[PDB]
């Protein structure tokens, strides 16, 4: 119904510290909503539109709905949505999300990091992890990504796990007022002759831990 679910992934050393994933939970909400209030002008230009005010979509009294959603998704195997913890502290988010089996067995991958930790190769570490679990845990063979042209960042994070570009995707999404191309971007696990992680500690950007 939902293999690799629910689960902890990791740890992995990087230069802000040790990474690791673990589930979504209640106690999160004063975390979330501090972080996400305060880095607003970091996340609003790469975020889809919620159609509400950010700062009512994220006061700590938002988290429970969110979260119980999130959790009600997971247990129907369709996302696995995980807490990136940097030194066991709440720092970003990872999520696996349109989780298909069958002859398919794919989902897309999304995340952030808190901009005060940004730079410190978490977010690398963070897909590395999410990835390698996906090939394994989940049973994937294949993941995703949807990433405007404009993130130069996060196709960096992208580019470090070995994404590949598949195609130009117009007018995807609402994100900061509009309907924004986005780049779709793709891995399968038979790309992988190392794992994500692995492959991570030979370039240097991680250490095991
Ligand atoms: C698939 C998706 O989820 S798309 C949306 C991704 N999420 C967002 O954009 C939300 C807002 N931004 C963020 O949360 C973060 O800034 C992220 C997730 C993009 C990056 O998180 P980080 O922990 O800093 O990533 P990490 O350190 O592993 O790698 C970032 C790399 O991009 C580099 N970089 C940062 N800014 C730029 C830039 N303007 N141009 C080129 N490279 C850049 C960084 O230096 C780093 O590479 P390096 O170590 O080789 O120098």
């Amino acid at each position: 119904m939902h293999p690799g679910w629910p689960d902890t992934v990791g740890p992995l050393r990087v230069p802000a510290g040790v990474v690791g994933l673990r589930p979504v939970r209640m106690r999160d909400a004063a975390a979330w909503s501090r972080i996400r209030l305060a880095d607003q002008h970091h996340l609003e230009p790469w975020e889809p539109m919620t159609g509400m005010d950010w700062k009512v979509r994220h006061a700590v009294t938002s988290w429970p709905s969110i979260c119980s959603g999130l959790r009600a998704e997971a247990r129907h195997g369709r996302m696995l949505p995980f807490v990136i913890e940097l030194d066991g502290e709440f720092v970003g988010q990872l999520t696996i999300g349109n989780v298909t089996h069958g002859a398919l067995r794919s989902a897309w991958i999304g995340y952030w990091v808190a901009s005060s930790r940004t730079g410190g190769g978490i977010a690398t570490a963070a897909l590395a992890m999410g990835l390698d679990h996906c090939f394994t845990a989940v049973q994937l063979h294949r993941i995703e990504a949807t990433v405007r042209p404009e993130n130069t960042p996060s196709r960096a994070v992208l580019a470090h796990v070995g994404f590949r570009e598949e195609g130009l995707l117009k007018r995807y999404l609402e994100v900061d007022g509009a309907w924004r191309d986005h780049l779709l971007v793709a891995i399968t696990a038979e790309e992988l002759p190392q794992s994500a992680a692995h492959r991570l500690v030979a370039a240097g950007r991680a250490e095991w831990c």
